[PDB]
């Protein structure tokens, strides 16, 4: 396994990577100008203490943001649109309010609450413009949860655990399927066009339950009510013993892996350190030598596709989470 | 130079992580809580996210069931001068490092220090004696707090009391009288907190440190009436104060405001007041990392007062490093 010096190396190679190739007008090498190229890119590089990179794309976030909150363009990834539309939302208003940029994420945080479905506390898969019916899913409203702690909206975030909360007791078939979609009136949307992580199999989509895993290990940590710990443990327990384990291997794993490092530094159980460690080493073999992660490019590339720059800010943030609550895990604990 | 004023902030706290103890405390000669505050805030702006967290596990320790940190603590000013100091550098530092029950239990109790009646904040701790006064850098630092937690409505009620303080300046151009009593009354005895203006005898971040949250307070609220306060004290100390204002140790307060306010308006006065006070803080670093008054070796530890300035440089050079790149590229 990796130290958690390690960890923290490999988030620093990447970090420097991204600070190399950014843009004069400080958007990060994307092939192509979309914000799910970079929304992870203001807290990741303030994690690695490259500040003023990650101001300068505070201002790429600043230049394009809408009157009420929003950046709805440019997107072009699905993904951004209709199914979980606050993914960018919610990394934008943690990265701008750390680095004190507190007018872009008050703004932020604005727009991400008036997409909050007030009968049951998820967030709006779908944008304004983009066709939907309301339905809420548990990353919207997980990354809003968090996006809520970070700016001291911590009602915002309990009325998302609860959503979470009724969404995992609302499973009809947990052991075969995980609906992590719920629609507009609070019922566990089981419809075939919702978003439901095939848990025995290998096919991705593990974040829709490590990232509420995460989120809901800090509102715990925030608040120190039993109810988000346990609900966290659930989640945990349920990606370990019923999940395949995909979802401690798929790219979208970080997110699991964070929640196992939290808990461990929270419970001291070291079955979470188990699956924290396992997780960050796995995410450190798959670094390329430049620093950057990717799915095709292996060589001395000068920008990537906005699926691997967005990976490797993600990493980035992965890793250094992982890497300082297993460092304070063992300071605590052992 | 934005660049040049970063890497010595990165020398810096690679010397306190260096260093840095087992359970977290930053290498001070005396266990106090005056002599690390500022490194969880400081360390994860420089990238330093394990030695972070690990002032964080200290911190934790010493944190009392009401969200205090009465011990250990020694120096005066941090016992009825402006008690809240250390809090408010603590509170920030646990939130931007997601450890919220530390930065929630932190700013409740700072909290349980503001007052009701004029906004501002006790000097002087539950323990210590004292009038129930309150002061301009108690108040700052707990409205900065408050702004990076989200208690919006505590940081307005702090510039409040920092405008009631500001237009109540008996005599302005001779003395700034950072105290008010309880009541909200500016505070003119001798034992009072009083920077003489004209005289370089320190104690200038009782000025430059409101001017940083007020402006703060702007970006957060775009109510200019928080910008012209933030405007006015600017002025205040560069044409009506002495020079020692901008050279003075604790300059790097107004240094930071100067550049917040550099990229917020694009003034470049602003700019020369940033990069003056950033360069000086910069010729004051020692080759191995750290800055000292008196030390010049290899030392594996600093007076307490040398390690707080210490961090305190490492956050004012990045946070006057990254306004003026980001000041030059939006003013472009
Ligand atoms: C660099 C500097 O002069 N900083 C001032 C305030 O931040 C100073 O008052 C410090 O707090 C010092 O530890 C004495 O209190
Ligand atoms: O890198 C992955 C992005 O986060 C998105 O989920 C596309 O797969
Ligand atoms: O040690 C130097 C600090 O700046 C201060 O003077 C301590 O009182």
């Amino acid at each position: 396994g990796n130290s958690p010096h390690e960890l923290k190396n490999a988030a620093q190679r990447a970090a420097d990577w991204l600070v190399e190739r950014q843009r004069p007008n400080g958007a990060l090498p994307s092939r192509t100008a979309v914000i799910e190229s970079c929304y992870k890119g203001m807290w990741a590089l303030h994690t690695a203490g490259h500040t003023q990179a990650a101001s300068a794309v505070a201002d790429y976030v600043t230049s394009l943001l809408q009157p009420d909150g929003d950046i709805p363009q440019p997107r072009e990834e699905r993904y951004f649109l209709d199914v979980h539309y606050l993914y960018a939302n919610g990394y934008l208003t943690i990265g701008a309010h750390v680095l004190g940029r507190f007018g872009l994420s008050r703004k932020l945080m604005s727009f991400v609450e008036t997409m909050r479905n007030p009968a049951t506390g998820g967030f709006r898969s779908h944008g304004p413009a983009i066709p939907g019916d309301g339905r809420c899913d548990s990353v919207s409203t997980s990354i809003s949860g968090l996006a809520a702690l970070y700016t001291g909206r911590v009602d915002t975030a309990r009325s998302a655990a609860d959503f979470l909360g009724s969404l995992w007791v609302g499973q009809p078939d947990r052991k075969n399927v995980f609906h992590a979609v719920a629609d507009a009136s609070g019922a566990v949307l089981t419809s075939d066009d919702a978003v439901a992580v095939q848990v025995r199999k290998a096919e991705g989509d593990w974040y829709f339950i490590g990232l509420p895993a995460f989120f809901l290990t800090a509102l715990y940590e925030a608040t120190e009510d039993r109810a988000y710990l346990d609900l966290a443990t659930d989640l945990m327990t349920y990606m370990d013993e019923d999940c395949d384990e995909d979802a401690f291997v798929d790219s979208s794993c970080g997110k699991a892996g964070v929640a196992a490092a939290l808990l461990y530094r929270l419970t001291g159980r070291p079955r979470y350190r188990e699956i924290a460690e396992g997780i960050g080493t796995l995410l450190c073999e798959r670094q390329s030598p430049y620093g950057y992660w990717s799915e095709e490019e292996t060589g001395d590339v000068a920008d990537l596709f906005w699926g691997d720059l967005d990976m490797t800010a993600e990493y980035v943030l992965w890793l250094d989470l992982i890497g300082r609550n297993l460092a304070s895990g063992e300071r605590v604990w052992a």
